[PDB]
């Protein structure tokens, strides 16, 4: 219909700031862009995006949220470790600029992003690879966590990378216990 | 012997302000600290601060030569382990601030610790714990390095820490590969 046609229009215009915000934490922090940034790539103007979106804060909410969703939120019947590889594999390519945004050290990503890793990731990681019990439970989840984490980002500012097969095993091998 | 009196209130006004900058680092942190604070503490006039120092870096640079000199570079006849003890003594006592400053998140001690940790900690730490060429060095290089730092500051930031025996301890065999 002629409304139908109009949906569809909101619909392409809401697409526009996403990817266009997406574009944005390519090459810069998420503190550091600004809303004129987002509408310079965008082409819609100032009133309209504020009709969809409140802020940029929610922005970033969205994004996570649907970065998050897709990583972890996966009911995707696989074995732990290619849940993990797929988990990295968005990562070398900078899926949405997923990798530039925890390289950025953006607080608000690093908060949540370690939050989904202790509910989706940590829990079959202690299960599974950690077979002794001589270290006591918080020392575990804080050095396993912190240590995945930290592996990742040195990966991403590595110039020349390992496959994310051959990293996935460096770190397991590493940790298993 | 005048000129062996002035040298002597040069003297005790210099490690009064040094003084004074450690004491503000306890709580407050690097960047929020200012010369109206560290002369208000010294008690000292804004003209004789800057004929000492020429603005708050040098301080901190200072302050930083000054701990890791004392905390590794210190040619002490202990064994490896008891070195790493008197480094984990160190933070918990928060001795020059020290704690506060790793905490602080402060960009310059902690390129200066790191650094400081790969030159003097790294080297023995993967030689005394690791028997295991299973893994790449640079990835070997990161992964210990980082824990060490990690789980510093996340001991750190406990609430009733754990000793620093048992902390070293359930480091060491946690990397002991
Ligand atoms: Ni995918
Ligand atoms: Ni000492």
């Amino acid at each position: 219909s002629n409304a139908m046609v109009k949906d569809r229009q909101i619909q392409k215009t809401k697409v526009a700031i996403y990817n266009a915000f997406i574009s944005l934490l390519q090459e810069n922090d998420y503190s550091k862009i600004t809303v004129q940034d987002v509408i310079g790539l965008a082409n819609v103007g100032r009133s309209t995006f504020y009709s969809h979106y409140e802020s940029k804060e929610v922005l970033l909410k969205e994004l996570c949220e649907d970065l998050f969703h897709h990583l972890f939120k996966q009911g995707r019947d696989v074995t732990f470790e290619e849940y993990l590889v797929h988990i990295l594999k968005h990562f070398e390519q900078n899926q949405d600029s997923i990798a530039t945004l925890l390289l950025s050290d953006d607080p608000y990503f690093l908060l949540r992003f370690r939050s989904e890793l202790e509910h989706d990731v940590y829990p079959r990681l202690r299960e599974e690879y950690i077979t002794k019990v001589d270290i006591p439970e918080d020392f575990l989840k804080q050095f396993l966590l912190s240590s995945f984490i930290e592996t990742l980002k040195w990966w991403l500012h590595q110039r020349q990378k390992m496959t994310v097969e051959d990293l996935l095993k460096y770190y397991l091998t590493m940790v298993e216990r």
